[PDB]
This record gives C-alpha cells, sequence and structure tokens, in this order.
C-alpha cells in the first residue's frame, strides 16, 4: 500500500503522541530503562466521508499503510502491538498502539540524591515520495497519570520540540522529533539511609577525641573506620556504577580522609603525651576537637557548591 | 471471520475468567511478577443446534473468531495458547487458553513485614460493530487451589470489577476489566531472621551500660555497630529497593541513632569518670540503663502507629 | 490431518515416556529447575503394513498426525524438536523428540541440608473425536543414567502415575499425568561448609567462659557475633530465599540467640565481680561453661524433633 | 528434497569439523558454557561435474539437501547461518555454517585452581533411506589458534572419537560423534588472589604463640578469624557453587579448624597461667609455635595427596 | 534477485561504513559489549538513470539485491533493521540499516584503571559469481559524535584496515574487514575510589610503628587488614574477573604481603622488648618507620616498570 497521493501544498504532517504508561525499569548500570506505553497518531487521508448516508470506522492493520515511526534510541525495534485505528469519517486516521522497549537515555548521577535526569526519546520516519513533519505534536496525547511504583522519581517536564540534528548519513533531509521527560528524585528517602548513618559513625570516631586512652582511640577510629567500610559496602549495592564522578562519592573520599586524618592526630597525640609532652597533647586534642567538624562542614560545603 | 451479528438488544456480554496457576516469579525491585495460569472466555454464537440428530464440538483456534482480549499491564503480549474451544450444542463458545507473562504490579512496601499487596490485571478489548460488556465476570471459574511454594503469601481475596477509567486515547467508550488479588504476607519468617537477631546485637550493645570499663565500653558498643552493618549487609540482599521510605527501614535508622546515643552516653561518664565526677557519670549511666530500652520501646510505638 | 478413526471399542491409548538428558538449571529462588531431555510416544495407527513385499519407516513430522501433547507448569511451551518418528511396519508410530522447558517444580527448604524434593512434570493433551489415555507408561523408556554436574542430588525414585485433578475449567473429562521425581540432597559437602564451622565460632565464643577477663570476655564475644554475621553473609548466598522457614535457618537464629545469652552473662559476671561479690560470679561462670553446650545440644535435638 | 541415492556399497560417510572461534561465556555455577564457532561439513553428492566446459559453484541453503546434524548438550537447537556453500566440479558439497549455543558441560571443581576440565559435544543425525558414518572426521577442519580473552585456560587437547553411546529410545543404530576438548586452568592467577593472602591471614593468626598477653593473643586470632571469614567472603564470589567437594573448600575448612584450635590453645594457655602453672603453659606455648605450622603442612600434603 | 552482472575489469568494491549510536553495554566479565549502530553501504548498480525527464529513489529492501554482510564476532546475527535505501539517479544504491548487537570483544585488564582498549568487529561477505573488496571504506561515514554515557572511556582512535586473515576453512579467498576502535579508560574517578582509600588504611595500619603499645599495635594492624580485606570486597564488585593477572590485582597482593610483614615486624618488637632488648626493639622500630614507605614505594615503581 502507497501513502495517499498528496496536494503538494505541503508535506505530510502527521500529528503523533506517546501517553507514558509504566516506565517500570530502571537499569541504572546499563543505562536503560524500559517502558510499556502507548502511541496515537492522527493524519488526514482519503477514506469513508459519510456526508450522505457516521460515529466511528476501523479498518485492519495491514490494510491502512501506517507511516514507519521508529526509535532511534533502543535496543531493538519496539515490541508494539496495533490496539485501535479509527478511521473518522469526517476524514482522519488515527492509529493507536501499545509499545514496550528500552529507551536508552544515559542518566547522570554526578549528583546521586539530587539528581534530576532527562530521559530521551528519539522518533524518525522513513521517506517514500514526499517529506514529513511528525515533529507537529499537539501534546494533548500525552502524559502519564502517576503510579507509586518502583519508580521514586518526580515528573516535572514533558517537553517535546522538533531538533534537526546531523544523522548518521544525513542522505535525506529527515529531521528527529525529542521526547524529553525531566524528572527529579525524591531525596528524602535517602537522608536516612546513606547520609545520616555515614555522619553518625563518623562522629562516633569523632568522640575519640575526648579521650586520653590510645588503645581505646585506636579502637574507636579503626573500628570506625572498619564499620564506614561496611556501610559503604551496603550503599554501593543501591548506587550505579558511576565510572566518572559523583557527590555522594566525593563525601565518601573525604570521610575516608578524615579517618586518615583523625588516626594520624592521635597517633600524633600518643606520641607526644608518651615523649613527655603532655601539653602539646592537649592542645593538639582540643584543636582537633574544635576543627575536625568545622572543617568536615567546610568540605561538604566546597562540595556543595562544586557540584551544585 | 467477522464477529457474529447481534440482535441490536444488547451488546455482546462476553463472560471471562482467570484461573491462577503458579504466578511464580515475584521481581520486588523490578516490580513485576510473572504467571502462568489459564484464561477462559464464553460467549453465545451461532454454531451447531443438534437439536435434532450431542455431548461437546470442538473447532480450531484460526476457524472461531475469538474476542481480541489483551492486559494493559504486561512487559510483552502474553505468551498464550489455546487449549480447547468447546462449542456447545446448546450454542455457545468456551475458549480455555494458558498464557504466561509479566503483570507489572507494583508492589508497596511501606510495611514490609507486615505488608498487605494488592496484583492488578487490567483487561482490554478492541471494537468491531459493537461494543463489549466483557466485564460481565461470572466469579466461579477464577481461582488457584493453593501450592507451598517460594510465594511466601497468603490469599485473602480475589475482586474482579468493573472499573472504567480514562485511557490513553479513550476515542472509543471501551472499559477495562479489574482483577484484583488482595493477599498478604506471612510475617512469621521475618521475626527470627530480620527483627529478633538485630534487637540481639542491640541489647548486646545496652550491656555498656552496666560497665565501667571506658576501653569494654568502647569495644561493646562498636563492635556492635559493626555487627549490626554486617546485619544490615545480610538482610539488605532480602529486601527489595523500596527507593521511598519502608517501616523495617526505619527501625534500622532507629537502630543506628541509638548506637550513635549509645556512643555519645559512653563517652560523657567516661569524661565526667576522667573528670572527677563520678557520681554524675553513675547517675547518668543509672538513667542511661533505664532510659534507652524505654526509649527504644516508645520509638518504636511511635513507628508503628505512624506506618499502620 | 486428522487422528486416525477409531474402532470405538477403547480410547486411543498412546503410550509415552521422558528419558531424562540434562536437569542442568536449578533456580531455587525461582523454583524453576530447566531440564533439556527426550520424549518418546508409541501409538497404534494404520500405516505401512508391508507383510507382503521390512525394517523401519520414517516420514515427515509434519505429515502424521501427532497427539497434542502440552506440560501444564511451564513456563512456555517446550522448545521441542522432533528428533526420529519409526512408522513401524507392524503397525504404528514412535515419535521421539527433544524438548528444552522450565518445570516449575516447587522446592521445599524446610530441612534444607537434608532435603528430599520432588520434581513435579504434568503431562495434558486434547480431545478432538475421543479421548485418551495417555496416562498408560510402560516404564522403561524413561530415565537418565547419570552424570556428577552441578546437580549434587541422588536420584531416588522416577514414580510415574495417572493422577486426575480438577483442570481450571473441567469442561472435559481430561486427565493429566503425573511424573515425579524423588531426589535427595548429598548433605556430606554441606557438613564441612555451613555447619561446622558455625559450631567453630560458636565453640570460640563459648572460650569466654574459662577466662576472667571482661574485656578480653567481650573481645572474644562480641568479634565472634561480628564473625558469626559475617560467615551468615558467606553462607546466604548459597542458600535459596526460604521466606516461610528452614532447619538450617532456626540453627542461626538459635546461634544468635546463645551469643544474646553469652554477652548477658558476661555482662553479669563482670557485674558480680565488680560489685564484691566474687563466690557468686564463679558460680555463675562455672554453671555456664557446664550448661551452655548442654543447652545448645538440646536446643539443637528438639529442632531436630520439630523438623524431622 | 531427498537424500542423493546411494551405490549401496557403503553408507554416507559424511566428513564433519567444528572450527571453534569463541567459547566465551563459561557459566560455572550453570555448567553451560556458550561458543559461537563455524561447521565445516563435506561430502559426496551428484552435482555439476563440469569436466567439459570449472573452479568453484555454489548453491542456495534451501536447494541442496544438507544433513540434518544437531546436538545432544545444548539448551535449544543452534543458533545458526549458512556461510558458504561450495559444490566442488569435481563432485562434492561443502557446507559452512556458523553457530552459536550453549553446549551443557558439566565442570568438576575437585580441584579448583589446578583442575584440568574436558567440554563436550555430542553430534547426532537421522537416518531417513540408510545408516550415515558421520564420525567421520579428517580432524584437520577443527581447532581455534587462540585468543587471550577471559577465558583464562591453555588448550591442551582436542580428540574427536566415535562413542556409540545408548540413546534414550536406541530404535535405530544411530552412533553419536565424540568432541572432547581438554583444558587446563592457569593457575598461576589464583596463587596471589586466593592462596598466598589466606596463608597470610592464618600466619598472623599464629604470631600469637609468641605472645604472653592472653588479651591481645584473643584480639589477634578472633580479628583473624574475621578477616578469614571477610577473605573467604571475597573469595567466593570468584568460585563456582561446587555442591559436592572441592580441593579448595578443604583448605579452607582445615583454616577454620585452625582457627579453632588456636583459640583452644590460647585459653589453654591462659587457664594455666592463671591457675598458676606458667612452666605448663610456656611447654604449651612453645610446642603450639613448634606444632602449628607442622600440623598444617602435613594436613596440606594429606590434602593434596587425597586429591590429586 | 541476482547481483548485477560485472564488466569483468574489477570485483565489484562495495563501501561500506559503521556509524557509532549507542555502545551502551559493556559485560567486562563476559568480555562482550552490546551496541545498537547504524551501518551504511553504497555500491554501483544499474538503476533509473533518469538523465532524460531527478533527486533520489527508494526500493524496498526485498526488491534490490543486498550484499550478505556478516560480523564473524557476534554471539547472533545482528539484529538490523533497513531504514533507508537510495537509488541515486547518477546510478548507484546507498543502504542504511540500524543494527544491535553483541560484539564479543576481549578485554584485556593488564592495567585495569590505565587500560587502553581495542574494540574490534570483523566483517565478511560471501561470493556467488565474483570476488568482492568490501574492504573499501571512505572513512567518512563512520564515527560517534559523543556522549556522556556510563561508558567512562575517552576515545581515541577508529582505524579501519583490510587484514586478510586464515578463515575456518579458507575453501575460497575472502578477506574480512577490521574496524578497530581504541578507546580509552578516564582512570581519575578511580585514584579517589579503588587507590587513594586503600593507601589510607596501609597508612593508618603503619601508624603502628609510632607505638609501644603491643596491644594497641595487634588493634591497629589486625583492623586495619580487616578493613583492607572488607575494601576489597567493595572494589571487587566494580572489577571484572580477571582470571590472569592485573596491575591493581597485584598492588592488592603487595598490600597483603605489608599487612604479613607488619604484624611480623610488630611481633619481633614485643618480642624483643618482653625478652629484655628495648634498644633493639626501638632500632627495629625506627628502621620500620623509615623502611615501610620506601619499600611500598620501590614495590610500587617496580610493579609500575613490570606492567607499563
Amino acid at each position: 500500500v502507497s501513502p495517499p497521493p498528496p496536494i503538494a501544498d505541503e508535506p505530510l504532517t502527521v500529528n503523533t503522541g506517546i501517553y507514558l504508561i509504566e516506565c517500570y525499569s530502571l537499569d541504572d548500570k546499563a543505562e536503560t530503562f524500559k517502558v510499556n506505553a502507548f502511541l496515537s497518531l492522527s493524519w488526514k487521508d482519503r477514506r469513508l466521508a459519510f456526508d450522505p448516508v457516521v460515529r466511528v470506522k476501523t479498518y485492519e492493520p495491514e490494510a491502512i499503510w501506517i507511516p514507519e515511526i521508529r526509535f532511534v534510541n533502543v535496543e531493538n525495534a519496539r515490541d508494539a502491538d496495533v490496539v485501535d485505528i479509527s478511521v473518522s469519517p469526517d476524514g482522519t486516521v488515527q492509529y493507536l498502539e501499545r509499545f514496550s522497549a528500552r529507551v536508552l537515555s544515559p542518566l547522570d548521577f554526578r549528583r546521586y540524591p539530587f539528581d534530576s535526569q532527562t530521559l530521551h526519546i528519539y522518533l524518525i520516519v522513513r521517506s517514500v515520495d514526499t517529506r514529513n513533519i511528525v515533529l507537529a505534536v499537539d501534546l494533548e496525547k500525552v502524559g502519564k497519570n502517576d503510579d507509586v511504583f518502583l519508580t521514586g522519581w518526580d515528573i516535572e517536564s514533558f517537553t517535546a520540540v522538533v531538533k534537526p540534528a546531523n544523522f548518521a548519513l544525513e542522505d535525506r533531509l529527515e529531521s528527529k522529533l525529542d521526547y524529553q521527560l525531566r524528572i527529579s528524585r525524591q531525596y528524602f528517602s535517602y537522608i536516612p539511609n546513606i547520609i545520616l548513618p555515614m555522619l553518625f559513625i563518623l562522629f562516633i570516631s569523632w568522640t575519640a577525641f575526648w579521650s586520653t586512652s590510645y588503645e581505646a582511640n585506636v579502637t574507636l577510629v579503626v573500628s570506625t573506620l572498619i564499620a564506614h567500610i561496611a556501610f559503604n559496602i551496603l550503599v554501593e549495592t543501591n548506587l550505579p556504577k558511576t565510572p566518572y564522578m559523583t557527590y555522594t562519592g566525593a563525601i565518601i573520599f573525604m570521610i575516608y580522609l578524615f579517618y586518615f586524618v583523625a588516626v594520624i592526630e592521635v597517633t600524633v597525640q600518643h606520641y607526644l603525651k608518651v615523649e613527655s609532652q603532655p601539653a602539646r597533647a592537649a592542645s593538639i586534642t582540643r584543636a582537633s576537637r574544635i576543627a575536625f567538624p568545622v572543617v568536615f562542614l567546610l568540605a561538604n560545603i566546597i562540595l556543595a557548591f562544586l557540584f551544585f
């Protein structure tokens, strides 16, 4: 079946939209999120006018020519299924189908608990006799209401824009259509799960500055280092790979450095106290009591400024 | 093959049911549970009357028109197989098939050991010449007897109701059918596996309030913190992702906070006892002995009230 | 192709069997074990008699009607392939095929190291003109010789019985065929891997009853608790989910309780010894030396009686 | 298409071979290794003689009859693709295809770092008019050159032999063909990764025999037990399931037993030294210094003899 | 459809290229990386000349003969889809398709944080009437712009060369085409995540050379060994299998050896200090203070020289 003949006044501007249904899978490490949503198309063509002698008409999927719409960014062609084709008697085709696919949106965990991500879908079509203006979207058919699913994100925006980019070959003048879904993580879940316990263990380490027993100080600091490594093991099963950097990955390095400095300070204090310099050891101890929380706050503020 | 012609008195009300067979897979993190069950349809159509010149008749799956029934919430179209079609001589079609699919029911682990979940299946059909009343269910063909499988849930209810909701496009007046399976976790397995050992380790930590040795107190409290983090590592392999909150996830935070407060109290007691205030240190120690279990019980009751 | 016409004396009793080849995959958590075995069918039909003017005849899989045999309990229809069809000149069809599928047998880890499981396969067929007696098995074509594979089980029995159970719809009088494979775990591998080291760590904890140093006692008991949690982490990667209970899962809880009681006893002994009651502390210590192994043996015997 | 007619002098002896390309996947726990290799067949048939009026001829895969060659041991039928069919003018067919499949070779980790395994492939064919002698292999077309891939094995032998074994039904006289690939692990990688650090931690434990401090001895031995359990956790992610036994799995049990005996010795020494028997305690301590390395060497030699 | 007839002057030299789109999956342990890219072909053939009585022409994928191009190194045949065929009126075919497949490039983690890898793609074609010169590449259609994806690599080179290698059978004179993509890891992410914390824990261990307390020294060194094993557990989830060797895997062994030597030195110092040799113990202690960092630097330089 060939596309309907044009009037040559303008290329066939097919209206398209995608109503999200279930963006269920979020493979952060694989940078692939899997969705099973619905896509709706509406375009003008010659059909049953029924002005003389209705309500709605429905043909078969293999009868009417449907424009070939494909996603640039998928592991494989979308697992789709034609749901409802409406040949409106005023004259148009309304083709609604249900597709499921992996979308291949590269997440960016530069600021992991407080990240704002943008899922991307790129639409392309082929040209047979004339170009296509598929990017014309009514912005009314798109949108998922909500569900409290394993996706703990809050949806901010669903902008859809025409972004003509350079193709792999660029043989034709085809322009892809951009669906950008900007979402924000609900970070409250992570404050008592990844952030607060780490600070608690760090403060347990710091409680070694109010003690004079070198052996108890060593127990506190090194057992706290072990506890922090174990808690990092616990946390990193939740975190993605992140082979570049992270805000919460630099706080962990800061905490490692602070354990190192705490060990150094405890050793220095004990060396001074054994070398018969109790006054200097006490001065260093009190300075550490004041300084370690202060330096930690300063480092956290500096890291927040660097990342945010 | 076209649907049988109607009398125009009422739309074709096809009776449907699903008899659960094996809801074997429960991917909590993926929020997908996989089932391989049977679906039965019964509807009126013209066929062999056999009033003159039986028992049962059976046609081929590709011969009789079967209504297109699809699931709203699946990763892919159900992997089905026609099992038995019965063209009853009194006149009807009884189409029983075996399908297997992922159902995409978002679990809700707000109260993980004591959760009551509701698995959801949505049914939709297409319209060719007249609407359909598929939601008419006899409620007799549905139901799985039981099996002591890896599913440790106790089935409470299997309500099936007609829930006309807004579709993605809502071009037609199609109404989906709701299958809701309300089940409850058997929580007894978790009391001696996730709950009691954590309390045992916490009480081991608290046994540091009956001691005067600061170094032994530090050993108890910090080694117990390490043990609690290791036990949390052990537990979280069983738990799902839960990127929002949890009842058992807030008890863990409470236990972390209690370890922090225990360390603070031990340090305060040692500081007072070294600063030549044994009376105040002993008073704080006895108050802690009384208070820590009491505050833990109060916090647990408050959390239970907040979550239940 | 239609089934061969009957004599109406008796329904077509097709003989069936399955010769196991490789039951390679055992997904205990998923409760699915994957096998790639052979199935053989033998039944009477009209064919080349060759009494006048052999040895064997072979037709094409798409030529002869083969009864539709399906498995009740599979994720998807078996990935089969026709291997050899023998139209014996005396008159019969011998259809041997190689199928691979997941079998969906729910394991039961109530007694994990010493469990005896029963893998189940259910066979069903469709009826076109007359019923079928597929359950008639010669019990001679079934059976795998052996292999020392990743399956560490010892095969006990391969009983095959006719078990007419209620179907999902029960429209026809079809009766399924039961293949039950009863196997037993070789538990010797687990005694030096899951059982003996746990007892060794527990006894290391108990060696704190032969000491008077409270701080060394705390080190022994709490570091042993940490070691036991780490060993439980090591073990549970081997174990399945078991969301209900386990014999080896209740021994772990008993060991947790014994660590708790050991900490309590050590704290009581130190409190008495500090409160100037060395005689009572020594009496409690000696009683603990005698009692802890005795109570552990009694608890283990009680648990064995409860589970076995 | 039917097989070419025979001369009845001998059955059609088709020459076969498989040239390994990428045996990339080695799922030790699943006992399945996945390979994507090439298979070549050569057999005599009537074709273009071209003695009057060449170089080579090529037909279509669906035109020439190719013998049905299947693998006994695969999860599913090989994912193959016809690559090159050469109808040599002297008269023969040379059919080379690229197949990828899981091979289902049960590994045997009785001696894990020093194991020598034998990957197995079984070939079977069907008979239509005459038997087949497929087992006739030239042994020249087989073989992979090499690659330094994730397979850290050194290939020893590629023996291919005719092994007529009892089939599942044995209706015909078909004989399978055996491809056995004997390979050996490069064990050097494991000496500094699984073996040497464990010995280092054990010796750290033994350094408690040169000390008189019971509390420091307890710290050494029990913290070393914790370290050994953590290192076992680290190692076992690399190791397969091994539900039967292992050489490196019995060394771990020996090390657990040695930690138990070390704790027992330390407790005995402290009990004697507290009970006012310093001479006996020192004698036991020196005997332990001499004996523990000696007994460990003896146990390792005994285990090596038992396993090798 | 047959390939277009040749002029016999030269074999059909089809120009080919692949424009990378998403090399998203990098299964280091499996040694398979999955890409969904575009491939473009351009070749001369007889078609619409349109010199008398254009712009572009497009046929159907099943109409024009397209050369059979296959990848030597894939798990399965590429999941491709024809995108755009351009029959240029000057006379040529430009066939652009989108394929997704696993590429089977064996990574080489001899120097894990600082590795430079070379992903390999091998192209082969079949011969029907004449040979092919597919290796003729314009080097202009290839190339991915960039994306900050889960791939943390920096692309260095995209060399494409003709590498005629020995085939599995080498029946024809076919020559494969080599696509080599040389990339380099961005190692900065790993310095504060795998390298610096390990050094921090090692230095914490070394702080035991500035102390005289044997029990505190044991606490430092053995608790630091536990911390290092836990951190190795944390790191190895990121690392691949590496069953041969590694630069970062030999630093870990060096650190294990240094913990062993630190324990030995502490034990020697305590033995000398107890055996009434404080001068020798102090001399060994100071020599260790100087030597351990020096020997560690020397060992690291030696390892870097050996690996780089």
